Order: C-alpha cells, then sequence, then structure tokens
C-alpha cells in the first residue's frame, strides 16, 4: 500500500520525465519557425540537453548516496516543471535562453533518472522489486509516444505551440507535490581501480560502444523523424507526430517483448545468444531504418511501416545489454559499470547526434539549391548516417559475442572465489 502507491507515483513521475524530453521533438518544426533557427539550432536543443543530463547523472548518484534521496528527487522534478514552464514564455528574440532551459530541464530530470530507480530498488525486495522496477521502466515508451502526442495535439488544439511546454509542468507540480507525501524517507540501503578493472574487460568495452551506437540512432532519429515526415508530406503534395507517439509506445513494448522471446528461444544452442541477438536485430534495424528514406520518397504509410519494424527491432536490445553487464561484471564493479557504460552512451552517442545531423543537414543546404524538396533531401541524407551507425554497433555486438563467452568465465571465476 505505502509502498505500492509510492512506486505508483514514482512510475507516474518517470511518465511525466520521459514525456517533458520528446514534447520539444514533436513541435520543432513550430519552434523553428518561429525563433528562424535552421536545422543546427533545432539539433542544438537536444544536444544540450543531453550533454547536461551525462554530466548531471553522476553527481546527483554521488549526491543522493549522502543526503535525502527524496528531498532530491522532488526538487528536481519541480525545478524541470519550473523551467519547462518559464520556458514556454520566452520571447523570440531569445533562442540561447531556450537552449539554455533545455539543458536545465536536463540537470532536473537527470536528479530523477539517478534516484528514482534507487527509491523502488529500496523500497521492494526480490520479484517484487523486479516487477516494480519494471513498471518504472515501462514509462520510457509510454512517456515518450506520451510526449509527442501530447505536443501536437495541444498545439493543434491551443492554436499555439508554446502550450505543449505549458501544459505538462501542471502535472509535474502534483507528482512532485505526492513524491513528497507518498514516497517514505528511504535511507541508504575506488572507482579508478574499477575503471583500469574494466577497461581491459573487452565484453564490456564492446557493449558500451554498441550501446553508444544505439543511443546516437535512438536520439538523431526520435529527434528528426517527425520532422523528415512532415518534410516529406509536403514535398508529396500534427498528425505525423500523433502517429509517431503511438508506434513509439507500442514498439518499444513489442520490442522488449520480442527481444526476450528471440534470446530465449535463442538459449537452446549458443552460449552467445545474449550479444548475438542483439547484433542481428541491430543489422536488421540498420535494413529498415534506411528504407525510412527510401519509402517517405513516394509514400507515408511505407515510411510508417519500416518506422515500427525498425523501431520494434532497435529496442529489442535494451533489455539484453543490461544481461551482458551482469553477466560479463563482477557485483563490486557493476555500478562503475553502469556508471561509466551510461556517460560513455550519452557522450559517445545522443549527446551530439541531433547537432550532428542538423549541422549535415545544413552543410548539404548551404551548398545547394534552397528549396522545400531540397530541405526534404538534406535532412535525408543527414539522417542516412544512423543506419551506418547501426551497422557499427551491431558490429560491435558481434565482437561482444566473441568474448562473452571468456569473459563471463572470469566473472563466475571471480565471484567464485
Ligand atoms: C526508427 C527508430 C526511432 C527511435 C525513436 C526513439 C524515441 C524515444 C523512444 C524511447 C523508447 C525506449 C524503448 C525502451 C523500452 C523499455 O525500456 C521498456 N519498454 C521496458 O519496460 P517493459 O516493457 O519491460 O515494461
Amino acid at each position: 500500500e505505502k509502498r505500492k502507491a509510492a512506486a505508483a507515483i514514482l512510475s507516474l513521475g518517470n511518465v511525466l520525465n520521459y514525456l517533458d524530453r520528446y514534447t520539444v521533438a514533436g513541435v520543432l518544426l513550430d519552434i523553428q519557425q518561429h525563433f528562424g533557427v535552421k536545422d543546427r539550432g533545432a539539433g542544438l536543443l537536444q544536444s544540450v540537453f543531453i550533454c547536461s543530463f551525462m554530466v548531471a547523472a553522476p553527481i546527483f548518484g554521488y549526491l543522493g548516496d549522502r543526503f535525502n534521496r527524496k528531498v532530491i528527487l522532488s526538487c528536481g522534478i519541480f525545478f524541470w516543471s519550473a523551467v519547462t514552464f518559464s520556458s514556454s514564455f520566452i520571447p523570440q528574440q531569445y533562442f540561447w535562453l531556450l537552449v539554455l532551459s533545455r539543458g536545465l530541464v536536463g540537470i532536473g530530470e537527470a536528479s530523477y533518472s539517478t534516484i528514482a530507480p534507487t527509491i523502488i530498488g529500496d523500497l521492494f525486495t526480490k520479484n517484487t522489486r523486479t516487477l516494480m522496477l519494471s513498471v518504472f521502466y515501462f514509462a520510457i515508451p509510454l512517456g515518450s509516444g506520451l510526449g509527442y502526442i501530447t505536443g501536437s495535439s495541444v498545439k493543434q488544439a491551443a492554436g499555439d505551440w508554446h502550450w505543449a511546454l505549458r501544459v505538462s509542468p501542471v502535472l509535474g507540480m502534483i507528482t512532485g507535490t505526492l513524491i513528497l507525501i507518498l514516497v517514505p524517507a528511504t535511507k541508504r540501503g575506488s572507482w579508478l581501480r574499477d575503471m583500469k578493472a574494466l577497461i581491459r574487460n573487452r565484453s564490456y568495452v564492446f557493449s558500451s560502444l554498441a550501446t553508444s551506437a544505439v543511443s546516437f540512432a535512438t536520439g538523431a532519429l526520435g529527434m528528426w523523424i517527425p520532422l523528415y515526415l512532415h518534410r516529406a508530406q509536403v514535398v508529396q503534395k500534427a498528425k505525423d507526430s500523433l502517429i509517431f507517439g503511438a508506434i513509439t509506445c507500442f514498439t518499444g513494448f513489442l520490442g522488449v517483448v520480442t527481444g526476450a522471446g528471440a534470446t530465449r528461444w535463442c538459449r537452446l544452442k549458443t552460449q552467445r545468444a545474449d550479444p548475438l541477438v542483439c547484433a542481428v536485430g541491430m543489422l536488421g534495424s540498420a535494413i529498415f531504418i534506411c528504407l525510412i528514406f527510401v519509402a517517405a520518397k513516394s509514400s507515408i504509410v511505407g515510411a510508417y511501416i519500416c518506422i515500427f519494424v525498425g523501431e520494434t527491432l532497435l529496442f529489442s536490445n535494451w533489455a539484453i545489454t543490461a544481461d551482458i553487464l551482469m553477466y560479463v561484471v563482477i557485483p563490486t564493479r557493476r555500478a562503475t559499470a553502469v556508471a561509466l557504460q551510461s556517460f560513455t552512451s550519452h557522450l559517445l552517442g545522443d549527446a551530439g547526434s541531433p547537432y550532428l545531423i542538423g549541422f549535415i543537414s545544413d552543410l548539404i543546404r548551404q551548398s545547394t539549391k534552397d528549396s522545400p524538396l531540397w530541405e526534404f533531401l538534406s535532412l535525408g541524407y543527414a539522417l542516412m548516417l544512423c543506419p551506418f551507425v547501426v551497422v557499427l554497433g551491431g558490429m560491435f555486438f558481434l565482437a561482444t559475442a566473441l568474448f562473452f563467452v571468456s569473459d563471463r568465465a572470469r566473472a563466475e571465476q571471480q565471484v567464485n572465489q
């Protein structure tokens, strides 16, 4: 009751946590025409969000261990909710204010993302704990798709795009209030040596690189596909991001389910089933992601079908990389491994993926005739680097597969002693 409600309100907070990152991505067209910026600043928004998130996350993992986790969590939520509401009133000439507010929202969300799973893990035990944490993660695809749908529908209804940013913090105030009320005051229960031991961990290194490629593809695509689809529709002379949000929710759930089923099918034949599957999914999704840019030139329904299948296949290896890190890393180094892997996946992945895609798009457009057709074509050419990164991530998962047996053998050897 007390702890099941706490888990419920923390799951709602995570829904809001992910609903506030993709509200900007679902209204990006209106932001560009309002502020007059090109693809570069549009990518810079999400890049600054992720660059602040990945730097604040370790610090809040260090502050939550020392001080009250629930106080930091509640102050974080309220803080990003306020930054989101206050930034909705930014006038036209201050785009740097909007980018800096995106960065501040990323700092606050880092507190929640870092501290809420520890609270849920400390409230529950065993299977109860495993299910509860799962419900918390269930909010990633639901939150993302709801962010897309919310931004698009609120811009459609209100006649303005700021209301996309204005409607969500009202729920964050209530979630922070109930986290003050519902969530109990739960208490707490060398890194460089662990890093020295983990750099020689070939399977951990290559799994981290594969996760970095996944993050690159996910960040760039989730930022730039709702806008690429709109440009495709305009050249093929709102709805796009609503359909994309529905697809995002359903494909996140379906991808987790299908990855679990595939690994459960492959446990009968290969000891390297966990990484190998992760590779075959990636080289699968890379076939379909590229097809997004082949179908959208002629049909948007084909683009949606390819998004569906490629997003199901890209999201299948989300829960299997955690399996690999559990398998190959001894539990004393597992916290450092998770922290460093998150930092590496952000830094080499989605911290610069949206800005890189925007910069490539702008550089293609500058050396070429300017037109809606060429806007759409330049964004497609820029986005064609996501399939290449997915191919490299599949190669890195294969390299993890070659060493999975050896590294898991040494991990079991060390934990048995
Ligand atoms: C073409 C690719 C476009 C990609 C766009 C991505 C935009 C952001 C979407 C983020 C989706 C995350 C998917 C992960 C899902 C799992 O963590 C949960 N479903 C686990 O919860 P459980 O299901 O176990 O309850």
